[PDB]
């Protein structure tokens, strides 16, 4: 009983196969409040830990990488932080501090669900995976079906297992593949030359963040976040796309979410309004998903043509751009050392990604050099007031 791992699982671990094992883990949650049974949640949850093969699969890297279904979920973490001035603050510590837990891939639960009860009428719950397990959707799918499962709403069939997909590559022709790999052979060259991690905040109140998003919601990101990298020939970013929109695969609970490299050429520009990084931004990043090759065949590729050196590999794209009542629960304080320790930096210097934050958005920055956020936040303002007027000299 062990399935072939897909390319996307083949790939994240090739990587994160010497990183620590806590670097593939990430936390999300989703907060409970009113009159909540708890052993009727917690009873909720080990039903979908059943209903999901997917969550309880360990990897064997024994002549190739196998997927290993376990018999025993063991993955439903009960907390009660009551007894806290601030449950709330706690809460995130809790997740975090599981999700930095090292964990053994082929023996441990790579799905863990916790049910943290904060009050008399508060209850998160909360989930720590694996991303070669879930993906950014699937983990608030997961969290959704436990919800849903509490009500007895949720069906199983409504869902489509990963089992389906699990063999499929949007390059299975192999004209199609060559063709690709040609694509990026001649580009990879071609490619422009280019401290410590630290953490900075800009809170968009949501209207701000719905205006310009909805005209692609990363995309007005990456197209000012290379405006201002402009301002501080062309630029290179990193953004994620996912798989079930894009492929029209269905709501698949899995690893379909992969990167993609574009370039936005900045060559002309001379007082250039929102419109004009924001043609350029989307002519880079639909050329890049035309002529789509999987990340980790990207890396592979550079690395070949002697263009980066791992574990440098993200060196010439340095830019990553990301993305009863229940509510989400700390989206943003939930987005996320030692002496001669393990180096496996990929180069990223500039690292923008968006979380919820009550009815706000929450652009969390990590760079390796404030001024940024300043100039994206007047930028955006301008954006929505009017995309054609010159953004700030």
């Amino acid at each position: 009983g062990l399935r072939r791992a897909s390319f996307l699982q083949r790939g994240a671990w090739r990587w994160l196969r010497e990183a620590p094992p806590a670097a593939a883990f990430a936390a999300r949650g989703l907060l409970g409040s009113g009159r909540i049974d708890d052993d009727r949640l917690a009873a909720a949850a080990d039903e979908v830990l059943d209903a999901f093969p997917l969550l309880r699969v360990n990897f064997v890297d024994d002549d190739g990488l196998w997927m290993r279904t376990r018999e025993n979920a063991d993955a439903l973490v009960r907390s009660d932080l009551r007894g806290h001035p601030d449950p709330q603050a706690r809460c995130v510590e809790l997740l975090r501090a599981d999700r930095d837990r090292p964990t053994d891939p082929e023996r441990d639960p790579l799905v863990r669900l916790h049910l943290v009860r904060l009050s008399e009428t508060d209850v998160v719950l909360g989930v720590v995976a694996h991303q070669m397990l879930l993906d950014a959707r699937s983990r608030y799918m997961v969290l959704g079906a436990v919800w849903q499962a509490y009500y007895g709403r949720f069906r199983p069939a409504q869902y489509r297992d990963f089992a389906e997909v699990a063999d499929f590559h949007p390059l299975d022709r192999e004209t199609v593949r060559v063709a690709r790999h040609r694509w990026w052979s001649r580009r990879l060259p071609a490619l422009p030359v280019r401290g410590p991690p630290e953490t900075s905040r800009l809170r968009v109140p949501g209207s701000r963040w719905q205006a310009l998003t909805e005209p692609n919601g990363s995309l007005a990101m990456a197209a000012l976040t290379a405006w201002w990298l402009w301002t501080q020939d062309s630029l290179y970013l990193s953004t994620e796309v996912d798989l079930r929109d894009h492929l029209q695969l269905g709501s698949v609970v899995g690893p379909l979410t992969d990167r993609v490299v574009f370039g936005v050429d900045l060559t002309g520009l001379r007082e250039p309004s929102f419109r004009d990084l924001m043609s350029r931004t989307q002519a880079g990043f639909l050329d890049a998903v035309v002529h789509y090759l999987p990340y980790h065949d990207v890396v592979d590729l550079a690395v070949d043509l002697g263009v980066v050196t791992p574990p440098r590999v993200a060196a010439r794209w340095d830019v990553a751009v990301h993305l009863v009542s229940i509510e989400l629960f700390r989206e943003a304080d939930l987005i996320g050392d030692t002496w001669d320790g393990t180096d496996t930096w990929d180069g990223t210097t500039t690292d923008l990604s968006v979380g919820e934050l009550g009815e706000d958005m929450v652009i969390v920055l990590d760079q390796r050099r404030s001024a940024l956020l300043d100039g994206l936040d007047a930028a955006m303002a301008q954006a929505v007031a009017d995309p054609s007027a010159p953004l700030p000299h």
